[PDB]
């Protein structure tokens, strides 16, 4: 499966052997990044060049002519790798490079090139920005997938955000930075350097300066693209004529006046359209000032959103110029305790004329994003031809070819971001959706279920446990399985108490059962002390997983048998499904050092120093440190822990 698809493809069904002795024509003036391609991957003639150059002139009209297109032809005779531009040729490489297997390529014939001009990633989320050693690695990833786009520009870094966007980068970053850029530059990636100096900007001279003196600064470090963020700001930063003057200046007296300057791109402070006031200035002033070259981003009809036809028409009537797209998935950044590693889907196929470029903003979770990654590099390449689930598939394969299918069962059921205040949910469990949804029906209503429903389920949690355990020592990708080991553990849990969990719906005997509801609350406790220990972040702390369909069946299958038990034996047996060791009918919920009502007496599990006590039907109270374990009367206390 080539990914992307190329635009033209016409296949032989002959395949030949890469050839032992050959013949080089045009490996002194082709694309010096292509060329140690080809030269790594190895009489018959190779052809390699790119439009205008002497090797290639007999296919001068087989090659397409679009910016990044490429013909590509193997047969008996010789091998064609033709771009239309130096990066053109480095991409027809990347194709032939995914068409070389066990030494044989097959008879091909391709002609290819992009629908959308640029394609990649925004690094724009926040929490903890990215690790050098995975941006090198996304860099040499993003040339494998023919993204062109790599803009960094991380929430949470202090020189690119406000109030030290005015200091240049100190040493060490500053030679870090340098060499993602020439890593860049060697996998034709444009890195583009992004700034965010809203908050605290003054629309005077010495603001003005400051922020071109460090546009040099990056310019020195081999940086050529360049952006300007005003997103998620108050103030008079938002203002959109001072915003526009800005970037006028800098595209007037920088990108305009360089040798060699290629995007200069802006984010909005109306960035989506409920952020945006129909009956406000602010995205025609920047429609009608912005000059013409300068790109405008745009995250859809919320912050968070997938992109449609009558979507995109509506801002691109504003701002007088295809929207360059800033897709808001795998971004997690908002719902913290939760993977998003499901497929990439939502977004029209059919629009790739109305956008400039189109660009994911990926989880904190460098290697994890890579499945999304792959698969808007497929989508933004060639959108009329974008296969969700096969892409998906393609992606994992690529990501961990020794543990694909593994890998496949633990984010097949890892895709949903629960609710969430931006109210954008995705797909999860679906394959094993109904054969739940009917098991849970029957069984809570005293009517038979079918066996083949109990079976699946079955097959399912051993599966998850088998994956789980897989994918905990699997060696061939180290980052990734340590960005997702916490997630594995909790899936690993949640698979064990759905089998003890339906060895209780076979009930044997009332103290088999009994072992089993024993076995089931000790798993409860474990998956409480990995919610509280992993991945404890000031938002959204811990590890949720399988969260959509499979803990919502496995809860209350084992409410429900937990109630005939007690009916059949007179019992009084807990039916409580989360672990809680604090007592208050709502639920109590611990975050990091809070106990919390899940929106008149809370008795903690031992004598705490208390911190304060937040109630809102903003009431507040102090402790100063006072010993508490009862509290009688938002509902928040929070202790020392801490
Ligand atoms: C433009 C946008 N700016 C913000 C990003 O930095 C966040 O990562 C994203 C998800 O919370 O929300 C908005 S979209
Ligand atoms: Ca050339």
């Amino acid at each position: 499966s080539l990914q992307p698809p190329p635009q033209q493809l016409i296949v032989q069904n002959k395949t030949i052997d890469l050839p032992a002795v050959y013949q080089l024509n045009g490996g002194e003036e082709a694309n010096p990044h292509a060329v140690k391609v080809l030269k790594e991957l190895l009489g018959m003639l190779i052809s390699i060049g790119e439009k205008g150059d002497k090797s290639v002139r007999k296919y001068s009209r087989q090659i397409p002519d679009h910016k990044e297109g490429y013909y590509l032809s193997v047969n008996e005779k010789e091998i064609v790798l033709a771009g239309n531009d130096e990066r053109g040729t480095y991409y027809a490489l990347q194709t032939f490079a995914q068409l070389l297997k066990d030494g044989k390529l097959p008879e091909v014939e391709i002609k290819d090139y992009p629908s959308v001009r640029y394609r990649g990633v925004v690094e724009g989320f926040y929490g903890t920005p990215w690790s050098h050693q995975a941006r090198l690695s996304q860099l040499k990833f993003y040339g494998k997938n023919k993204m062109n786009t790599y803009i960094y520009g991380p929430k949470d870094d202090p020189y690119h955000s406000a109030p030290n966007w005015r200091l240049p980068y100190p040493d060490k970053e500053a030679a870090q930075l340098q060499e993602l850029v020439a890593v860049a530059n060697e996998n034709e990636v444009d890195f583009v350097w992004a700034i965010h100096p809203g908050q605290d900007i003054k629309w005077n001279k010495e603001d003005r300066d400051l922020l071109l003196a460090k546009f040099e600064k990056m310019y020195q470090l081999g940086v050529r693209s360049f952006a300007v963020f005003f997103d998620d700001i108050s103030g008079e930063g938002t203002n959109p004529q001072k915003q526009a003057e800005l970037l006028n200046y800098i595209d007037e007296k920088f990108a305009q006046v360089k040798p060699d300057i290629n995007q200069l791109v802006m984010c909005p402070t109306e960035y989506n359209k409920s952020w945006s006031n129909p009956n406000g200035n602010y995205l025609t002033t920047l429609g009608d000032k912005l000059n013409p070259s300068i790109q405008i981003m745009w995250t859809g009809d919320r912050v968070i959103s997938d992109i449609t036809r009558d979507g995109i028409s509506w801002i691109n009537e504003r701002i007088k110029r295809p929207a360059y797209i800033w897709w808001n998935f795998p971004v997690s950044d908002y719902v913290r305790d939760h993977l998003l590693l499901g497929p990439v889907y939502g977004n029209d196929t059919t629009i790739a004329k109305e956008m400039s470029g189109f660009v994911t903003n990926p989880m904190e979770h460098a290697e994890s994003s890579k499945i999304a990654i792959y698969s808007v590099a497929s989508y933004a390449w060639n959108p009329a031809k974008y296969d969700t689930w096969q892409t998906w598939k393609d992606a994992i394969r690529t990501i961990l070819p020794s543990a694909a299918e593994e890998l496949e069962c633990f984010a097949m059921h890892n895709s949903d971001l629960g609710p969430n205040g931006h109210g954008y949910r995705r797909e999860e469990s679906m394959d094993i959706q109904p054969a739940a949804e009917r098991f849970l029906k029957a069984f809570k209503e005293g009517k038979n279920y079918d066996k083949a429903d109990f079976e699946t389920l079955q097959y399912t949690f051993e599966r998850m446990k088998e994956s789980a355990d897989i994918l905990l020592m699997n060696t061939e990708n180290k980052p990734l399985i340590v960005e997702i080991t916490p997630w594995v553990h909790q899936f690993k849990l949640t698979a064990e108490m759905g089998e003890e969990v339906l060895k209780m719906v076979e009930g044997r005997n009332e103290s088999y059962f009994l072992r089993k509801y024993n076995h089931v609350k000790a798993l409860q406790q474990q998956m409480f002390y990995i919610d509280q220990t992993s991945n404890q972040n000031p938002y959204q702390p811990g590890v949720k997983t399988a969260t959509r369909v499979i803990k919502p069946l496995i809860d209350r299958t084992f409410a429900t048998v937990v109630k005939f038990f007690n009916q059949k034996f007179n019992a009084h047996l807990d039916a409580t499904t989360d672990y809680m060791p604090h007592k208050m009918n709502l639920p109590l919920q611990v975050k990091a050092n809070r106990v919390l009502i899940s929106p008149v007496e809370i008795e903690l599990d031992a004598i705490y120093p208390g911190e304060n006590i937040q109630i809102n039907f903003r009431l507040s109270a102090g402790l100063q440190k006072a010993p508490v374990k009862f509290v009688r009367f938002q509902f928040v206390l929070t202790i020392e822990k801490k």
